[PDB]
């Protein structure tokens, strides 16, 4: 166990193999710093002086961000066998003001009330995807991680203070963070603000933390099929090819007409 | 265990009692049947099949292309959505069954349940096999999904009534299913309901007789499960009339965890906010 830095061209299979024994890792250069830049453009063009759903506050995010190849070459190796179709869990802005404390060290899958069921060789209950707009140091607040606790019984006491290792990354690297890996935002010191941005993903038998239906049709036909069935505007398959999110009998995008 | 027939007064607390002995039971006059005709009228109007008249009309114009497929039960029946879905001992048994560990709970599918005549004995299943989750799960945990098959028809053994198997809810999960001698058949008249939790073993059986066994099932499962059927692409004016408990049963409004953790949010607030309703 042991926090990995790798670059964007690392082998898939080298990903998992790290995500299964260190439960955690930074893909670099995950995104590049234009698709940063235009992200945080597009929310604060919404929020200009409430903030929604990402997917409806930025096109960026929606039409390019959703539909990153790394994201769903991984959620497709973690959920795929064991629940086939998976979707869209959650995606905020994740913004530390100087002064902040040191957030809880926690799980992410710890509102789901079936993790208590879960054992750690399971497959993960969801994932999320931080990715830096502002730059991510020990001082500001970055987040840190317990490489190796994505292995601890469940019950198991969190990680002490000294435990948590700090996640250095540049505007555009990724931290990957399984739902089982112990982790929390650190104590912004510092005078900047330290912003990021994450995507979440869990299996399709899974009822997201967000609803998009009440974006407008356009933004939805605007998207890939691939992010519309991110989105909820598509049947989902099970890995036993039986469908939830169905239409009465057939598919909710051929009642819809999308 | 034992196939308990209790009448429709019977306290909450003794139904619970019995699904957690028996896993299953029937509650008597769960509807009138003056209701379950009006869902099966407002079905056969919306699919609107072809009804052959006695003899050959000489029709040339207008042919076909009427027929309707059957899609959601809460599209094509307004009883079975602004009535049946606000049923008080659906509610009842459903708040005592996920409240306490999952929070919130909604539809999960309808459907319409019509044995052909001469139609063979239905294998003998778990409804909640579906949910990968259920291999985690243990016989004393909560049940991730359940059933209420209501009759419109009667429901006998020779036509094919659902046989249940008290007690093989208890079952662990590896357990082989139950023997065909194992299996309770259900007798119903038009208006009752089994009642039917995800981990118990039932089957329809063979319908031996020359008439259709006809009914309606409703099913719900927890928040934070996503639901097999999808009403969005309902129309707005249906949402609308429908109760604020039936709107956030059908997928509309944001549903809260057991730790008041919102699921299906629009953003930071409320679906229902964000679409005005
Ligand atoms: C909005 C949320 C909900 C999320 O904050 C929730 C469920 C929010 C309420 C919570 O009790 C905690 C603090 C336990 C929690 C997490 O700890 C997360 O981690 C989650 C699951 C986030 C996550 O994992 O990914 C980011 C992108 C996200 O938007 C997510 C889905
Ligand atoms: O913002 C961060 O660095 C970490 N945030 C979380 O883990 C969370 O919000 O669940
Ligand atoms: O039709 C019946 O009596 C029982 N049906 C089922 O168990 C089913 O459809 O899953
Ligand atoms: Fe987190
Ligand atoms: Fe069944």
């Amino acid at each position: 166990p042991q926090l990995h830095y790798v670059p964007y061209d690392t082998p898939v299979e080298d990903v998992m193999r790290i995500l299964k024994e260190s439960g955690t890792l930074v893909i670099r250069n995950f995104l590049d710093q234009n698709t940063v830049q235009k992200v945080q453009d597009e929310v604060d063009d919404y929020v200009r002086n409430q903030p929604s759903n990402l997917s409806l506050m930025s096109k960026t995010y929606r039409c390019e961000v959703l539909n990153h190849p790394w994201m769903h070459a991984i959620c497709e190796r973690m959920f795929g066998p064991t629940y086939g179709d998976y979707w869209f869990n959650g995606g905020a802005i994740l913004h530390l003001e100087p002064g902040e404390n040191t957030q809880p060290i926690h799980q992410d899958h710890v509102f789901y009330q079936i993790s208590k069921w879960r054992r750690p060789t399971d497959p993960d209950l969801t994932i999320n995807f931080t990715m830096a707009l502002t730059e991510f140091t020990v001082e500001n607040g970055g987040t840190r991680v317990c490489p190796g606790s994505h292995l601890w019984e469940n019950g198991h006491a969190s990680p002490a203070e000294e435990d948590m290792v700090p996640v250095l990354m540049q505007p555009g690297d990724a931290l990957i963070l399984p739902g089982s890996m112990w982790h929390s935002a650190g104590a912004n010191r510092t005078s900047e603000y330290r912003r990021g941005f994450a995507t979440s993903f869990h299996p399709c038998h899974f009822t997201p933390i967000e609803s998009h239906h009440h974006l407008p049709r356009e933004m939805v036909e605007e998207m890939t099929p691939l992010v519309q069935k991110m989105l909820g505007f598509r049947t989902l398959n099970l890995h036993n090819n039986v469908k939830v999110w169905k239409a009465g009998e057939g598919n909710l995008e051929d009642a819809t007409g999308l």
